[PDB]
Parts: C-alpha cells; structure tokens; sequence
C-alpha cells in the first residue's frame, strides 16, 4: 500500500507538470495575442493579429471582445442572434482577474460543443480595451490527458470538487459526489475509496485545479 501511494502520488506528479507545462505554453499565447491587441487595438489590426497561424493552428478560434459588446474572431464564424461577448465565461473571468484565466468547460455559442477558454483582459497602459480569448475542445483536454500516461486514467477536477474533463463524458461539470455518490473521494485527502487520489496543478494562473488519478484497485500492484 505504501508502494502504490507512493507510485500513484509520483504519476500524479508527472501528470500534472506536463499538463501544467502544455497548459502554461497556450496561455503566452494568448497574452501574446492581449499585449500585441493593446499596441493597436483597431479591428483591422486585432483581426490579421487572430488570423495568424501560431493561433488558429493551437486554438479553435481566437477573439476579441469589449465593453460596448464588440466582437471580432478568427476563424470567423455567424454567431447567433443576440450573443453578448460580456456575458461569456471568459469575459467575466478575465474581467475578474488581474492575470489570465482559464474558464470550467461550457457551450460554445460558435460551434455548440463543449469547450474551455483561455483568456486574459487586453490592457493599454491601464485602461483595459477588452478581453481576448481562445478555445480549446473538451476532447482536446481529454486527449491532451489520456496521452500523458500506467494503470487507470487522469482526469481532471477544480478544488471545489467539480469534475472539469474526464474520459467519461457524463461526468464532465458533475461534482465529485454528483459523480461518486456512494462513497465519495475528497480532494482534501490524497487517497479516496478504483482508487483515486489528487495531485494539485502548480503554477497555473487563477484556477486551484487537481489531477485525480484514478486505478483499478486490484489490478494495481
Ligand atoms: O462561446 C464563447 O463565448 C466563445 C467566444 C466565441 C467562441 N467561443
Ligand atoms: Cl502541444
Ligand atoms: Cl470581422
């Protein structure tokens, strides 16, 4: 038991500065993307900024948004009638922050799948001139874990317990007691009754997220 603890507590480990060190090269990206937006803010220039390869290759898409609703994104893309950029998750997240952020998965309003986003608020020498943010697919992250790593399988849970990707669809956005009604793991222990234990992500801007590694308890050894 001592042997597994200590295995599963190094995997998780290694699970989580990968992701972390994946994660953390995506989100220069988009600060790139805020800090160049802020030199020159006019659409013309935001929107040969998003239409470069170095962000439609990373991102599904990449945009702007501001104050007065204004929205420009790359690939473009019909949004539909009445969306409000201010309203998003990103938005408000990034509004809320003084650095970047990363938003719990929800709807695209563009393609309808589920998606995270990265996005930081685009500052001109104090003044903000909006928010930029790019979007990574809910089975990007699934794929994105299920390569990094030997028994069970990675997934991934904020602090406050709500299961943000796992290779179980279903479960995505349920509670860790939503998912796991009968006896559920606690984040606050490292080892859970499949066993499961959680290894914070260090080093990531404003989200307190966890890798759970969760193993076939008895195949394990
Ligand atoms: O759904 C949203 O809010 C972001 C911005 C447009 C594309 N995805
Ligand atoms: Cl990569
Ligand atoms: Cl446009």
């Amino acid at each position: 038991r001592e042997d597994l603890d200590n295995y599963l507590n190094e995997m998780g480990e290694v699970t989580a500065d990968n992701i972390q060190t994946w994660l953390s090269g995506r989100i220069l990206l988009i600060e790139n993307a805020a800090q160049n937006i802020a030199i020159n803010p006019e659409p013309a220039a935001v929107a040969s900024l998003l239409e470069q390869k170095a962000l439609t290759s990373t991102f599904m898409a990449s945009y702007l948004g501001d104050a007065t609703g204004h929205f420009t994104i790359r690939p473009d893309a019909k949004m539909p009638d009445g969306f409000d950029p201010r309203v998003r998750p990103w938005y408000k997240g990034a509004e809320s922050s003084s650095t970047s952020t990363l938003t719990e998965p929800y709807i695209d309003a563009a393609t309808g799948q589920t998606i995270i986003s990265i996005a930081t608020a685009a500052k001109k020498a104090g003044q903000s001139v909006g928010v930029v943010g790019g979007d990574l697919s809910l089975q990007t992250l699934i794929n994105t874990l299920s390569a990094r790593d030997g028994m069970g399988y990675a997934f991934l849970v904020s602090a406050d317990g709500k299961i943000l990707v796992h290779p179980d669809k279903a479960l995505v956005m349920k509670s860790l007691k939503e998912a796991y009604p009968q006896d559920t793991p606690r984040i606050s222990s490292d080892f859970s009754e499949r066993i499961v234990n959680f290894t914070p992500i260090k080093g990531l801007p404003s989200v307190n997220w966890y890798i759970g590694l969760s193993v076939d308890k008895d195949k394990a050894f």
